[PDB]
C-alpha cells in the first residue's frame, strides 16, 4: 500500500524542524492514522499549545497525502 518508509522519512523531516521534544511529539502523535476524521477536525481537538498545533497539522498533512497517493 502507502510508502510507509517515505512516510516514516517525510515525518522525521519534519519533526527536526522543531526545536523542543512536545512539538515533535504532537508531529509524531499527528502522523498516526485516524480513518475517521480529517487532518483539520483531528488538530481541532489538539489545544496544547501554538506550536504542538501546528506540528500536529503540518504532519497529519503529510502523512494522509502519502497515504491518500
Amino acid at each position: 500500500g502507502a510508502n510507509l518508509h517515505l512516510l516514516r522519512q517525510k515525518i522525521e523531516e519534519q519533526a527536526a524542524k522543531y526545536k523542543h521534544s512536545v512539538p515533535k511529539k504532537c508531529c509524531y502523535d499527528g502522523a498516526r492514522v485516524n480513518f475517521y476524521e480529517t487532518c483539520e477536525e483531528r488538530v481541532a481537538r489538539v489545544t496544547i499549545g501554538p506550536l504542538c498545533i501546528r506540528a500536529f497539522n503540518e504532519c497529519c498533512t503529510i502523512a494522509n497525502k502519502i497515504r491518500k497517493e
